[PDB]
């Protein structure tokens, strides 16, 4: 019978990403994400790694960035797929609308060894363009496109905010990009894999992945976690809130728990370090951080023994808030998606190119036995 | 944790009360009712929608009310219509539906999973799917926007609005049957993608968007166009065996509209579609020609592939029925008409999963990539 939540079912092999959930170890193509972050690698180097299977030389990187910046120009109708929507709309749903627009108009897309990586590189560029325009629309600003610059992170932040981002902001965004690049087969990547396993196009695969990312149990926690801290308002109030909501109210502690990690999420640890550093400079944000660390202590004491620990989404919102993004319209989840689009595409290409099979499971029937079609009077 | 469940074959992802399939004997029941018995009995598509949302056939009272809720979906906001019409006219019809539903996912800020309201939301969305699909068809054909209106039937409301003229009783009855036949099929790739999305507690409209994403592909709902496109390519019945040997038997391509993950015999829906395709196409000689190519190719296919349990599926004949009704072969329109029907099953499954057996869907992969290695700075590579 039933493989609930597909727990421990292997749906593919991958060369892209390994996770040890018991030791809390995450590697991208053999490199620890700690090593990548310490090194100061640019996010484009890690995008290249995902698409090509190795780190690029300076020459390969120059070539790659040129392909990504092709995506910074997007059709007027893709922008308009966003802006023609109401402003109170969820930021991720807005990204879905825009990607659905390309799914629709890219009539020539074909799965092909020779073109897949270039389509994917250009799409990483368009995700930046779409995410800029999602943020501008929500904030009721003019439409704008990212421009080529020293970095993908800088290009994104400069177009989103319409000012020059500082070095510290750019470096934090660059790390955010790397930390959310991929995580093997979470619900979002799985939904996308199901879509591309019918040989539906890359963009539809992204659209499905976004539909799943949106939910509070997955990437939607990037907004729901920080919303808990915002409710608490005052650190003195933490214990009471925690007993009221979590111990006595049976609600889940958002930003804790993971299907795979039964220990502290190694990405959460890095995000926590950045949150502490970036927030301390901003009094309103610093106090959100303080609430979060007090709450975390209670959570770990209550849940640690069940293998339920902070995940990435517990701290990533504070990182985004400190960079300058507001807590509204699930913006934080849209920022997760911007990063994750690289891992989604790399997985879909690996799946379709090398181990293609329709994904089509079964259900256990527990409904009514065969019965004769009843006429209306006798019902 | 070393073996790979390839395509999740025979993995059970949920329990269901809704639909049962016997793959070896070729039996499909909805809520205990055989699809053959449903069609023979003259069920209205609205009765089967109700069946899916509520678990039994409706009394005359329940049905009148249900139909009113559905018709509320016929009024859709102008930005949902515009999500379709601002796209290039050359776009895939299913991807236009996806654009329109994503627009709803964006704007339905108040949606919440709730046993009290799920079924009314789902009923209204079935009306909205009719309005969306009308407008996709209209945009493709460069016609003005239009909304369906209440009539004696959901199928009639749809056809009248799509074509801008009164549908005949024959057309209506064919569409009504196509709506029932495509309602649900347990957990195909589309339903599965949607279930994954809703397992995160994402909203119903996002679940439908993910399902549309998957249905579009040619190994799934895209076959409804790809199979009939084979018949269109062959063009001359004398040429069928030649085509089949050049394209299929040499291993160049799969025979579209044959084969199934579950059925290892003739699809019971395909038997029904075949009977209708024959009756309706015989009234239009240019379409009858298509049907005659199809049945000639079908005979070669079953002789070649029958022993492997590869038989006609639903998509082999469905394009012919839609063509006979008046829908052209272009822009994946036949797949959009599949989606029109299947939205009922999708929602009914999502509701059953979230309400009664909710759990995040989150599998694993087997790692076969590079062993642990030290990061090398870019200057030294
Ligand atoms: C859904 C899940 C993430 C994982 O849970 P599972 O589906 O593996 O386990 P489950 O739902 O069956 O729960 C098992 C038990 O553990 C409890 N539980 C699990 N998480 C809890 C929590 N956070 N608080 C309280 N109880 C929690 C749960 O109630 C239940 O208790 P009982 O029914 O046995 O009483 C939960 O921890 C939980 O809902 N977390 C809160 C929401 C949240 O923070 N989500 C963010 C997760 C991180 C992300 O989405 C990003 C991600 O890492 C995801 C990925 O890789 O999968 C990525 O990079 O793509
Ligand atoms: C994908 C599948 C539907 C099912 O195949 P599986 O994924 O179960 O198996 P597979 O791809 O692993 O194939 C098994 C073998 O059978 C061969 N094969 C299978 N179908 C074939 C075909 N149609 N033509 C030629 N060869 C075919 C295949 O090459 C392979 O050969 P070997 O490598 O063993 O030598 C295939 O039959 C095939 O692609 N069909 C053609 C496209 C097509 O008509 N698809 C429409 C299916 C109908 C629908 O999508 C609607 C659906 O019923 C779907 C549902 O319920 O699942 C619904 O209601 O939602």
């Amino acid at each position: 019978e039933i493989s609930k939540g597909l727990e421990d079912v292997n749906i593919k092999w991958t060369r892209l990403t390994t996770i040890d959930g018991n030791k809390g170890i995450l590697r991208y193509g053999g490199y620890s994400v700690e090593d990548i972050i310490a090194s100061g690698a640019q996010d484009e180097e890690i995008q290249y790694l995902f698409l090509y299977g190795n780190l690029p030389t300076e020459q390969e990187l120059r070539k790659y960035k040129e392909t990504v910046q092709k995506g910074y120009k997007i059709p007027d109708f893709v922008i308009n797929a966003i802006r023609q929507l109401p402003r109170e709309s969820d930021a991720v749903a807005m990204q879905m609308a825009a990607v659905a627009a390309m799914a629709a108009s890219e009539t020539k897309f074909k799965w092909n060894k020779d073109t897949d990586r270039d389509v994917a590189a250009e799409m990483i560029g368009r995700m930046s363009a779409i995410t800029v325009n999602v943020y501008r629309h929500i904030m009721n600003m003019p439409a704008e496109l990212p421009k080529p610059s020293d970095s993908y992170a800088e290009s994104f932040l400069n177009a989103a905010f319409g000012r020059k981002a500082t070095k510290e902001e750019i470096d934090a965004m660059n790390t955010a990009l790397i930390l959310y690049t991929d995580h093997e087969v979470p619900a979002s990547t799985t939904a996308g894999l199901v879509a591309v396993s019918t040989l539906s196009d890359m963009y539809s695969g992204i659209t499905a992945a976004l539909a799943a990312l949106k939910g509070p149990l997955h990437g939607g926690a990037a907004e729901a976690a920080i919303a808990q801290f915002d409710e608490i308002k005052d650190p003195a109030m933490v214990e009471k809130w925690f007993n009221d909501n979590i111990i006595n109210g049976k609600k889940r502690l958002m930003g804790f728990g993971h299907r795979v990690y039964k220990t502290y999420d190694p990405r959460a640890k890095i995000f926590k370090g950045i949150a502490e550093k970036l927030s301390s400079k901003k009094p309103e944000v610093h106090k959100v951080y303080e609430i979060a660390t007090k709450l975390e202590d209670f959570g770990i004491k209550a849940f640690g023994s069940k293998g339920i620990y902070p995940n990435t989404d517990y701290f990533s919102g504070i990182v985004y808030m400190s960079i300058g993004f507001p807590l509204r319209n699930n913006i934080y989840t849209a920022l997760f998606a911007l990063s994750r689009v690289t891992g989604w595409q790399a997985h879909f290409i690996e799946y379709v190119e090398e181990q293609q099979r329709l994904i089509r499971p079964r259900a256990v029937y527990v409904g009514p036995a065969e019965r004769k079609y009843v006429p209306i009077a006798e019902r």
